[PDB]
Formats: structure tokens, sequence, C-alpha cells
């Protein structure tokens, strides 16, 4: 029912984005983009058609798009996700979904061209230079594309650095690109997303799924809650991804704040902060907007179905 | 028993910290040094011997301090603290008490460096201008000066911008100055200061005690109430400076967070932002620290307890 | 004999660089793109048409590009060019001359991918948004392209400010983009520019090939000259992107010095600037050149051989 | 006859320029004051101490300063002149001259309040800590000084970076605050500076004065030339600072252009660089100028008839 398309970079949680955008029957997948971010461009496309193997989906183009950031140098998260960015699986011979002839900015310049317009929402879950070259390239798309709901952000939270987020941070002018057009935003940012914790009574509930796609989502959330207990301390994994898929299934899911953001280019500490303006007297008119609050169990309820329904393809 | 040097440009909240620094028998006020902030040096220097004769304070020196921020253009707040900064009081014929001779910034080496190590405390309630100033100079005061807390910034919170606290962002690069030096820091921002309503029955009590420097704080805390249910909008108005010294006289007044701050000196949207690192493996031996929450009824006992005992004189 | 790609902003001096390269045996046009820059997008593109038809070109296809800096805010010179930007001309009913279908970005793609390596070196005498956006879009073009021979910058001059170069400072992230990609690039800034005067003798030569081409160069180097007399002041004007396609056609015509470039996107005053550094232990492999001395008449010499070849279509 | 307070830092060349300050009947030396820059506060002022020794002076005070940048960290050129900072001379067991009691912002201060406006003209031939320091700690100081003539900065060219001079980014701010003050400013930057080159000829005419001050330098100038043959590329070592101390000795020396010069505080690759505005429409009422060519000749002429002068006490 709902048309999107899965602009991500095959890390950990991108993965459960996808199973869950596969396994809703809200959601129909347009077509699955890559981007570099968690790993670079080549290891997350291969990453991608791992999971779209895995879970069976068919019908499905998976384009890779661009390889650098816009302006700025490659910025990795192999430390997070592993070399591989995919953890630690053990990859196919041959991959039975093959990557695209088109390139993603060409591929979404095209989808969102050749559909009736509000009808298609972009869900990013990784850096935003595809969507920010296929803004400029074609001026057109913003105004027929339905809304874009992204995870990335914090404003009052950062990972990369003590304010900024990594998503934003690796290509900011991209960022900057995204939040200033008049397109709606959902900023799906860190503040929410550290609420969808991944804890035991969760892993347990997908254990007695059964089946090898959540064997698979069980090996991965096992990997990212190691790295997460260590590495970025937390008592438990979050898993970002899935709850900018989960907003578009379900608003319901997390309450929001109409609220203007940018993106800072030029600070020094600051580099890369979505920077959000609370102040009251309001703006009233604002096409942006941070999601605050997240119902733990709808979303993971969400998921969890999702996983039923893909059932052992 | 705490002796203290009060750095501050008196406007409508500072004046509030003189009186309560004054009345509070745990205080020991060896001087009110001042500078430019929310009006020009003379203006708030001129205020700060109104508010020095109405309290009946002697044989605390009053000495002006720098005129001008380090680097950047003056840039002051007569739109909340009226034209002579002082709101709507009217000034004597003559005062009492005179502007000692000497510069603050001499003033404050002096004193330091004549006392006993780690007697004094440091407590700035305007730019600060004057505390980078006298640690360039004289850098044998840091390790002197028992710590420094001050009233200005914002982890969470800005006034002046979105993100930045007018005090701070009036010379960003002298508090660059003092957030980087070793000595100790607790920085009573607007996330705590927010905290401190004056609210009717607050100030029904104050009304009660019938005195003069009541009568004064009364008529003072009504503009100042004006202006903020009006300007930057909020029910009842904001009184930051006590605050920084309430936390002198007794800490429990306040929560406070252990965590790494600093200076934002060039970006675009965050200059003048005070930059907390809040993700945990927090630092340990950190000589910074944040004001969190404040016991509001402890903290508006300190004030009217101090109106009582300044009397009449 | 040499296939160029002239991506240009159809302002006064544009329009000289497209009868040079038009009317000189040398340069063989694969394609006229156009960009934002001295007018918007529509105007320079009806600019380029206008010339286009004078000039009797035909089976040279002209494609429109980006009509906004990457990230910044558009910036135009309409007090330099007139608000047409072609100074003072009446523009035709109709155009013989159309443009194209595709988009510059993708036509110039589609060129340097199709033809034989290292045989197309792109000219580009606007802003370099088109030429950043190509190189991103499909990175294989770098070291497919012969070269790059732009018109831009300044190492010790400027115009837009005291330091930086118009063209480059209206997208100076594309220009940091072009100038720090490893193809060679030969800069041709205002330090050569600023040589090339168009003087009374000059003016003297053009009025007597009498022809329409000529007539039109007349009326246009009248404007462009009366701006330079007033507004940015100088005895003649200075014709800046024909000594672009000059190098081309034959790179005797200047001096040029093997040296670092790369361009400032943070700086204050300094934005836009393309920093040299001329220090010596010169580097030896570097991909950038500056050109520094003109040789005037064999410069003007090229510039009224092409107009007495162009004739009287 | 010409009063001047000459604020250095004690390096090969601001040694030179001592001597000449002190061997030339024009110049009355007040004070000599010093600040961090070619090698920390100490050392540079152990050095004063020492040529103070050679050249035999007697009644002039010489008072250490700022032993740290505004807001910047340390940063030293021991790599040029050595560690000692004096290259490789041996220092005596006692020095005749002692280091003054004052503080040098307070001796600057109390020099200029204290004697008739407009007779006194600043030298620095170092970072501008102290200086800017002096021009915040009391503002009229400003308005009395005759003028400041500083070696500093380059229009067209820098040494530390590609370009900014080495006086200048070690403290930017502080040269910020110095070029933006209503007094008259000097800049005798390495435009100039590269001219003063110390050949084979001078070093002749010099060792021929034969006396112990005149050994001395040839020492120095001797170390200074095999560092700049190697070190930062050039056929003989350019003496910087008496180039300043020549210019209050006889205008004519040099020529100067009257033009806007501003510091840049946030450019990445200009950080520290003069920006002077050569764009023409020139301001006509301009505080600051730049010097141009020099009268290499009369300048040498100047340091040898100061050496001669000195003889041998
Ligand atoms: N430590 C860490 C680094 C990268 C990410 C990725 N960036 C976003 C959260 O920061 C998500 O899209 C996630 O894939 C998650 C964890
Ligand atoms: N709107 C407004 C502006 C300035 C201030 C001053 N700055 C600090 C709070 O921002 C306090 O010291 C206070 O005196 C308070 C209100
Ligand atoms: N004043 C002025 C402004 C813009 C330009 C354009 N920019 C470059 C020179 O700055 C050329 O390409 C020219 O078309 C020329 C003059
Ligand atoms: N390489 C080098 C570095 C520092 C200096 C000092 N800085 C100025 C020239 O840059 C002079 O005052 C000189 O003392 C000279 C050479
Ligand atoms: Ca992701
Ligand atoms: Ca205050
Ligand atoms: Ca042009
Ligand atoms: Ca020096």
């Amino acid at each position: 029912a709902k048309k999107i398309i899965l602009d991500c970079d095959p890390g950990l949680d991108d993965a459960v984005a996808i199973l869950l955008a596969h396994g809703n029957p809200e959601i129909e997948l347009l077509a699955i983009t890559t981007v570099v971010g968690n790993q670079t461009l080549a290891k997350v496309t291969r990453n991608a058609q791992l999971v779209a193997d895995i879970a069976g989906i068919t019908g499905v183009p998976i384009a890779a798009g661009c390889d650098k950031p816009l302006v700025r140098k490659i910025m990795t998260a192999g430390h997070i996700h592993g070399e591989s960015g995919m953890g630690t699986v053990a990859y196919p011979a041959e991959f039975k979904n093959k990557v695209d002839e088109r390139h993603a900015v060409n591929l979404i310049i095209d989808l969102v061209m050749s559909h009736e317009p509000k009808t298609i929402t972009l869900v990013p879950t990784g850096g935003l230079t595809n969507i920010a070259m296929a803004a400029r390239l074609e001026p057109r798309i913003v105004d027929r594309v339905k809304e874009v709901v992204l995870m990335g952000g914090g404003y009052h939270e950062g990972n990369a650095t003590s304010v900024a987020e990594f998503n934003i941070i690796i290509d900011p002018e991209a960022a900057h690109i995204v939040f200033n057009e008049s397109w709606q935003v959902t900023m799906v940012g860190l503040d929410l997303t550290h609420q969808a914790l991944a804890t035991p009574p969760i892993l347990q509930r997908v254990k007695e799924v059964d089946t090898n796609p959540a064997r698979f989502m069980l090996e991965i959330m096992d990997y990212y809650t190691k790295i997460y207990q260590s590495n970025r301390y937390m008592a438990a994994a979050a898993v970002h991804d899935p709850c900018a898929v989960a907003y578009v299934i379900d608003p319901s899911v997390m309450t929001t704040e109409r609220v203007p953001v940018d993106i800072e280019l030029t600070g020094k500490l600051t580099l890369g902060m979505t920077v959000a303006d609370f102040r009251n007297p309001r703006p009233e008119h604002c096409h942006t907007q941070v999601a605050v609050k997240l119902d733990f169990e709808k979303f993971w309820g969400l998921v969890l179905d999702a996983l039923e329904r893909i059932g052992d393809p």
C-alpha cells in the first residue's frame, strides 16, 4: 500500500530495516539503493544482495549509487559493522539477486518521475549523498515525493562526535541539501533510536521464530550487541534503521515534534550537528519534524510480525 | 566563611545576586568587579554602585574592568534590561560607594596573589572578558583560585541563539580561555537557571519583608517579569545570576554532572555554544561540570533569608 | 582537430569565447552546455542560443545544466552583464538553435564515455557546478578527459572580493571538487585575464571586419567597456573567457607555472580563494598550473582571425 | 629624536634590529619588551639580555611579557633559530642587564601614559600578543601612540604557510586586535623583507668593521644563512626585523601603499593571512599601509653605520 525506496548502506541495522520492509504487508518496496557509509560502496552493495537473498526478495531492483561523499573525504564505520560491513556472515558463491545496471541516482529519478505524484516516500537510512544528487540533478522530484523519512541526526545526542550523528557527518553538505529542500522531512534521530533496544526478551522472541531469516538476524544482532556493550557503551544495542521504516508503516509508533532543523557545515566542534530550534513562539508551517518517544512494544511487534510472515523461503 | 569575587554586569538579575551575596552569612564578598554585557561598562558600573548603596554595603571595592570583548565587536542586551541596564530605577545624586582606582583585572590578580592559596572562588555572572585577561596576564592565579562558578552557557538550551547563551556568545574567545584552563569550572547554565522562576507566591513572600532593599527587588523583578512574558516567552521570569552564588553557599541546592565542556568559535549556526560531551564511557578526572536540577524551595529560601538579614540600613 | 566541450554562462565575454571557438579551425566544438552564474540558467541558455544563431553554428547541441549551486544560495552578476545577461541585445522571435533534451550533466558524461580516451578537453568559463556533478555521478570521466582548462580564480587578485574570483565563489564546493580530482587543471585566472584588454585599436580592428557577428561583438564589447570603466575600474574591459579557449588553440599564447592550488571553503574573508603555493622546493608532479603572462598580440590575432573566417552567414 | 619601544622575540634577525636601534643616532630606545615566538619567553628574554650586553646598552629596561598566545596553543620557530633561539652563541655566566620587575604589558602602558601624546612609536617584530593585551587593558594608549610599525604579514607571500607569515599566525586574534584599532599601522611584510638579503659583499663589509658587536653579528648571520639556504630556500638570508626599525629612522628606505588590511581567523587554508584589498576605487582615509620596494643600498648603509658607531664597548 505504501510505496517506498529504501536508500541504505547495509551494515547490521540496515539489514533489519530491509527484513521489516519486506515482511510487512503495508509496505511496497519499489527499490533498494545503496551509498557509501558503514562500509565502502562495493561492500555495502554486496551486503544488500546477501540479505535480499536470505529474505527471498524478488522483483525488486538493487542499484548502487555514489561511492564518495559530495565534498569531504570518505569516512566509514567498519569498527562497528566489521570489515565486511555485515559483521560476521559468510557470503554465498553466487547471489540470486544481481545489481541493477542503472545508477541509483538515475533509478530514483526514474521511479519518481514515472509514477503518479505524491505516491512514493523516500526512506534513507545511510548518508544522504544519493538523495542530494538526485534532488540537484532533477529538481522536479522534490515536489513529487510524498515525504522523506530518514534515520539520522540527533537534536540532543550524537555518537560520531559529542553532538553529531554518523549518517549526517559523513556528508554534511548532502544533509544540508536535503533538509533545506521544501519537501517534508521526518528526522528519526538518535534521540528516538536509542530507545529501540534489543534486549534479551526480544532476542528470545526472535529465536523462537525458528526460521532461516530469523537465525540470520539473531546472528548479526549478536555481533552488533557485542560491539555496543564494548565500543560505544550501552547495556543492549540500539537498532536504528528499522525505526525509520516503522514510522512509514504506522506513524503511531512514535511521537514527533514539528521544529526547524538545519545542518552545521563550518563549526570546529559542531560539524554535522542537526541544530533544532525548540525556543517557543514555534514556527507553525515548518517542513521538518523530529521523532521523540518510541512505543517499544508496538515497534518490536512489527519486526517479529514481519519475521513470521517472511517465513522460510 | 567563603571568600568570593563577584564579577558581573549589573542588569536585573545581577542585582539579586549581589543582595544574596551580601545578606548571606556564609559568603565573604572581597570585591565586586564589572564588565561589558547587559549594558556598556559605564552603565553597568553605575548600576553596581546603586545596588551596593541600597543594600548598605561598605568595605567592599567596586572596580570597573574591560569595556569591550577581547576580539569581537560589542554586543549588549538593553532590550531586556532597559537603557540604564537596571531597568527602571532612578539614580541618586551622589553614590556613597565610589568606583575603585584599580582596573578590575589588576584588582583580581592582586587579591588572588596576596591571599592564601585555594581560598578565593571566582563567581562570574557576566561575559568572561576580565577573567580571561587576568588568567593570561598572570597565569599564576589559575592554580591559586579555589574554583570558578559562573552563570553562563547551556548544554541543551540557548537564548541568544537557538543553542547559545548570552554571556558566552558576547565573548567566545574569553569563554574558550576560561573553560580550557586547568582550574575547576562549574557551569550554571540555562538548563538549570530556567528553573529559578520568580512566581507570584515568591514575589508575595518578598513584598512581605517590607524593607527598602526588598521594595527595590520587587520593583526590578516586576520590570524583568514584564519583559520575559513578552520578549523571550515564559510564564514568569528566570532569575539566573543568584543561582551561581547559591551553589557557593550550599552546593546541595542543585545537582551537577561532571562532563567535558568546550566552546565553539567558528560555527555559523553554533558560534558560542558550550558543547558538552555526555556520551558514556565518561572521562573520570574532568575539570568541568554542569548544573542540572535545582531545589526550588531551598533556592528561594536562601534569597528571602538574605533579604531579611540585610534588613533596612 | 581539438575536440572541446565549452561549459559557460553566456554573459558578455562568454559570447566572444563561443565566436572564437567556432571560427578557429583548430577547435572542434562537440557541445555548448550552460550553468547558473552571470545570470539565471534560463537567461544564460537563451543567450547561448542567440550567439549560436548569430555565428551561424549548426550541428552542435546546446544543453542546459544546473540552475543552482551545489550547496550555497544562488548569486548572479546582473550588474555587470545587464538583466538579460547579454547586456543590451534584442532577441529574435524564434531561435534556429534549440535547447537539447538532455541535461548538460548527462550530455557531458555521454560524450566523454562514448569517445576515445584522452581526446576531449573540458573548457569551463562559468561556475563549476556541472563539471563537479558529472565527475561525482560518473567518476570514470576524470581519467578519460584529456584535461580541463577553465577561466576562473586568481592566485594574487580577486574581483568578487579582495581575494576571490566570481566563478569560483559562486560555488566553492564545486570548485573544490574539480581542483581536487586527479585530472590536469590549467587555471586561467584574473592574474592573466586582466591583461586581455579590449583597447581602442582592437575595437577599431574589429569594426573593420564589417560583418554581422563583428557588429554584434562590437555592440556587446561596448556595453562591457562602459561597465568596467565605471563599476569595477579599469581603463578598458578585460575579456576573460576567450583566453581559456585561446590556450587550447595555441598554448604559446601564455606562460604557465606548475603549482599546487586548493579552494578555501570556510574562511570569513577568504571564502572562495584559489590558494596557490609558490614557496620553493616546488612539488614536481603537480596536476595543476596557473597562467601568468599573455602574448597580447597573438591573443587578439586569434580572435580577429576567427571573426574573419566566420564571415557573414 | 624618535622614541620607540621595540617589542621582540630575539632570534637571529631581532638581534640585528636591536643593534641598529641602538647604534643609530635618530632613534631613542625607551625599552625592549619580549614575547613568545621564535622561542619560549624565557629563552627569548635571556637572548635580549645577551645582545643588550654585547652592544653595551645601559639605561634601557628589558621587560618580559606574555608567555602564550591569547587563545591558540604555543607555536615556536626553533628549527630556524636553534634551540637557544640565538642560533649558536654561548651565554655569559652573568648578564650585566637584568630583566625589569614590571610585566611588559604594564611597562608599555606606563611609558605611553606618562609621556606626551604622539611621541612614542611601537615597533613590534614578533607575535602581537603584548601589544593587543595593552590596547585592551588600557584603551587610552591607542590614541596616544604615534603609530605602529611592525614586521609581519605578507600581502602576496607567506612563509609559515603558503599565504601566512609566522608572526601573524602564531597569534591571529592578537593581530586582528592590532590591525583593527584606529591607530596608524605600517605593515613591513615578507613582500618587502624578502629584499633585505645579506649577500657576500654585505657580510664582507661587516667583517671589516672588526669590532666585537660586528663579530657577533657575523657569527649569527652565518648560522641564519646556513638555515635559509637549506630549510626555506633562498640564495642568501632575508633579515626581516631591522627593516621595521629602518623605516622609523628614514621612511624613504622603502615605498609603501595605503590599502585596507584585515586578518583571517577562520579559514582552513588561509588562517593568519593579512588580506589586503588592492582593488581600485581605493579607500582614501585608510589607517593601514603595506611596504613594497626596499632601497637596498640605503638599508644596509644604515646597519653598517650603526655598527660603526656602537664601536667596541
Ligand atoms: N556506531 C554506529 C555507527 C554507524 C551506524 C549507522 N548510522 C546510523 C546511526 O548512527 C544507522 O543508520 C547505522 O546504520 C550505527 C552505529
Ligand atoms: N534576555 C536576557 C539577556 C541577558 C541576560 C544575562 N545573561 C545571563 C543569562 O543569559 C545572566 O547573567 C543575565 O544577566 C539575561 C536575560
Ligand atoms: N565583473 C564580472 C563578473 C562576472 C564575470 C564572469 N566571471 C569570470 C571572470 O570573473 C568570467 O567568466 C566572466 O564571464 C566577469 C566580470
Ligand atoms: N623562518 C623564519 C621563522 C621565523 C622568523 C621570524 N618571524 C618574522 C619573519 O617571518 C621575523 O620577525 C623573524 O624573527 C624568521 C624566519
Ligand atoms: Ca545505515
Ligand atoms: Ca549577568
Ligand atoms: Ca563566464
Ligand atoms: Ca622576530
